């Protein structure tokens, strides 16, 4: 499933670690767990 890394601080999220939760059901507010940008300040990766 799709990865995302953070543009900012380089935190990857991986919806394997996270019970199969894709990047796109995270809620608006979420925010990077290390930098605290939001999640239009992620890439593809
Ligand atoms: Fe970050």
């Amino acid at each position: 499933m799709q990865k995302y890394v953070c543009n900012v601080c380089g935190y990857e999220y991986d919806p394997a670690e996270h019970d199969n939760v894709p990047f796109d059901q995270l809620p608006d507010d979420w925010c990077c767990p290390v930098c605290g940008v939001s999640k239009d300040q992620f890439s593809p990766a």
